């Protein structure tokens, strides 16, 4: 099967599977592993690897997508002493995670989020994207082969293709996502087809 | 299966199937949905998602290659009113298409073609590579971990390892593939040897 | 089946199927063709593919992982008149190799390593990276989206996040690993936690 439980390991006392909501759609060529919950309409096409295998949840909120070829995973959370690594989790709405993506986030094709990470709603990342160690807000645009490292990202905001952002100070002085930017729109219509695609993919099934 | 329709959606009233040419080999861990054409003697590598679902063909010609990673898929080319969305269409030769990938072109291991975007003949996509909105010309090379974005790119011209070409303007300036290029035989090469591979692995399912 | 023979070539007279320790851990979802060695406790996650069918071995020491997406290939190292192609082979302690990996080596999440290349011992190879034509030395880090291609990286350098080094002047002058730059650690927790996740994941199979 391709969803799976994670191991015991050290880590890990407990084995956990996935939390999916039934009108979730998993490709049958996805994988996932482990302490995850995904939202309701939520596609996660081919060739996403989803592995939650190193102690805390993975979250992915309603309405949002895991493209092909899409990596989450995280770094441990809980050392072998039991003692939860503070650094490796984030929190939102008093709750932690490994890494978290809200509602009506796209994670497009070949992008990985790895925690800790968390990404707030109505976010594209972008094709080849990469983010870890970061929050990313609200509204924002991660462009293709852009990548946020160790960074906070305002809400709003949005990083050029190919920029690599590794310090706050940069990130504060990211560009703000306007009606006339080029992706300022990009989210709500990958959102809305995604959303499409996923209840078409279920009749098939 | 791993070669399968698309699915009904309302920018798609009918699902299509891939047309596989007999003498292509897709790798039963390969992806391959919808409105796809592939021509002879391609072959698609382990871990390959082309998928047409958006809408529009993806075609992929005679001796091409898709290695494995890759990624082909594109932006919706019909809107639910069944109107077409011309930004999202390619022309070549007179025919639509969301992706069109030419004749005797490589795209190497986990590169990534975006609809709309089109690659001319004996062009070269390098590893890791990205191209999205974009006409690549004819004997061109995309060096690994380059992107073009919105851009054409002429014939016989090639982008440095890692740059990022998002205007016109650097795309016009780009240098000339010349025979002491390290990169100038690559694409022949790869060809050559895939073909024979695509045979090869035929031989043995 | 997911471990499979390389199929017969002109290159390639005789097939070869995959040596792979018994203390490994390979995915069902992961791909491993053809002249493979995989050494003792080595993870191998979802989607990666190992492939081997172009001549020469493909070598993975003991106790390094295979991460997500990651993608092992290598340029012919044998043309059809059966001469061997010397720019293509790598030699690691008398012994050729189209690609070499050593002991305690991380290849994280959809890196690549393209052979041919060696990586040292106690290497950590960051998320989204890339070696091509490269010798990377023991104990250094490429992080995240860095790339080395063409160059040998001196042992116990970094290459900073999103740096793609092509020359030989620049990979000289890399920084030096110390206790307190911030990746030190990283490969050697990373190596610790797969080692008993490999060991785990056994246990389910
Ligand atoms: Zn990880
Ligand atoms: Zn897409
Ligand atoms: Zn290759």
């Amino acid at each position: 099967s391709n969803i799976r439980e994670n191991p015991v390991t050290p880590n890990n006392p407990e084995p956990s599977a996935p939390v999916i909501d039934p009108t979730a759609y998993i490709d049958p060529q996805a994988s996932v592993i482990g302490e995850v919950t995904i939202g309701a309409n939520v596609m996660v096409s081919p060739m996403a690897s989803i592995r939650s295998d190193e102690g805390m949840p993975i979250f992915v909120g309603d309405r949002s997508n895991v493209q092909d070829g899409v990596v989450l995973h995280a770094l441990e959370t809980i050392n072998e002493e039991g003692e939860p690594i503070e650094d490796n989790i984030v929190e939102v709405d008093g709750k932690e995670y490994a890494v978290y993506i809200g509602n009506n986030v796209s994670l497009a094709h070949q992008s990985q989020v790895h925690g800790p990470a968390a990404v707030g709603d109505d976010t594209f990342i972008g094709m080849q994207a990469f983010v870890f160690k970061s929050k990313v807000g609200n509204n924002c645009v991660l462009e293709p082969r852009s990548a946020a490292i160790g960074v906070t990202i305002p809400d709003g905001r949005y990083i050029p293709a190919g920029m690599v952002v590794t310090s706050q100070a940069e990130a504060d002085k990211l560009p703000e996502v306007t009606d006339d930017y080029a992706y300022s729109h990009t989210n709500e219509a990958v959102v809305y087809v995604n959303v499409h695609l996923a209840e078409g993919y279920k009749e098939t099934s």
